[PDB]
């Protein structure tokens, strides 16, 4: 593999998926498909169908003690992984996604973006089998608290979050622990809106002052309890108490 | 529109997107793909690049107030928007996914499942012009506390999750509001580890309390705080205590 552009954290990423061609949807398009042909990421997928030997190409089973759903046929899932670290070598961390896991969120997604190689693991029908978490796993993750149809999405939205922490990815996120500021682009005046003057003034000081006043504004009417996590700044008690003055 | 499939409550879910090919990921493959098949769920997408009138057919602009990154060009977008808002009719609800949003939960995606039309509105950039989102948005929501690279895989996990409440798309989801039980399938043992006789007992009431224990122990030990949402039953108290007890 070659190229000219600082790769020096690069990121491998093994998949185990029935859906590898979900996968486009980040590796061929925008900011990731970028990462990809510059080869700061690398998204490799194994398919458990590949691993099968019967004819019909079966990656379902029977839950034992019954139920509406199936689960993984352990075979051909536990094969896949096993190609997967073959392929990775020492060190890749195996992630498997479900609503059973660590919740994700950005702290999260810094932690997991220190590993070289990730191997996700994305399970459908009801799920896998425990054995396998027990003995593959290195780690269950969710992506928040709702049911999905797999972990395809999952696993997607994870790749595309630590994507952003690789050097170079990007061409902030949760900018000191709270929610974004509005902006405004063209035009001056929308639908009798203007924008707030401030930002058109050039005071660069002024502007990051409004910034932030309004990010603790908005973290603190729609968000309260992430301001609990944090210890503001001397300046962030000052323009926190200002804005609920000003709500007042 | 013709076909033999119960679609009563059949979805139409709009987008509005820069990258609409990703959509390809939850349209053509698996239970969302068989929902959009059988006419149980329409995705349809508008692209802002289509509603730009310049050669180069730009889509985004400069934040006012200077700052690092692009917003969506308002002109295509609001295009777009008004497009899809036409197309949909009287009742279509507009999402904006972000950050700053609502967050998403199970409950959330079972409001969200009512509405039989939705637009989803996927930023790309830095986000949204702040007066759009006052005149074009109804609704606000985060698929979790983490910061992508675009709208499109926070609109498509929205869309997998609604889809799974409309009747015919699944072949039970925080069941109980209770993380899931354990799951085993063939073989009987693996790497020495064997399956919980009680799976293979037969008992269908010893194997529904069983599972209820295990899920009770599971979230005790992983999601304490999702107890505190909960009205437990007499039996979902009497299952917990002896969990806890034989942990100790
Ligand atoms: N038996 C219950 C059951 C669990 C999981 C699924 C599908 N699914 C797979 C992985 C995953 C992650 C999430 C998330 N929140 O990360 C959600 N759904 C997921 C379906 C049924
Ligand atoms: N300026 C800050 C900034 C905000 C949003 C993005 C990308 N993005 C668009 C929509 C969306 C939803 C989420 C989620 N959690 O639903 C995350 N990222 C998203 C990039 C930068």
């Amino acid at each position: 593999s070659s190229g000219l552009v600082p790769r020096g954290s690069h990121m491998w990423i093994g998949v185990i998926s029935l859906f590898p061609e979900m996968f486009k949807a980040i590796t061929e398009f925008g900011v990731t498909g970028r990462a990809v042909k510059h080869n700061l990421l690398k998204v490799e997928c194994w398919n458990p169908r590949d691993f099968t030997f019967d004819k019909h190409k079966t990656v379902d089973d029977r839950p034992y003690g019954g139920g509406p759903g199936m689960l993984m046929m352990v075979q051909p899932l536990r094969d896949a992984i096993h190609t997967a670290k073959a392929a990775a070598g020492e060190g890749a961390k195996v992630i498997y996604l479900s609503p059973q896991g660590r919740k994700l969120d950005q702290g999260g997604v810094t932690e997991l973006a220190q590993n070289q190689k990730l191997i996700l693991v994305c399970g459908r029908y009801e799920g896998i089998d425990e054995r396998l978490i027990q003995t593959e796993i290195d780690e269950e993750w969710s992506i928040g608290d709702y049911v999905l149809t797999g972990g395809e999405l999952p696993a997607m939205t994870l790749i595309d979050a630590v994507a952003r922490f690789i050097p170079g990815v990007l061409g902030d996120s949760f900018a000191d622990g709270l929610l974004d500021c509005p902006h405004y682009t063209r035009p001056e005046v929308l639908e009798g809106l203007t924008v707030p003057p401030v930002l058109m003034s050039g005071h660069h000081e002024e502007i990051r002052k409004w910034r932030l006043k309004q990010s603790l504004q908005r973290t603190w009417l729609r968000r309260p309890e992430l301001l609990e996590g944090l210890a503001l700044t001397d300046e962030q008690r000052k323009l926190l108490k200002e804005a609920q003055a000003e709500h007042n």
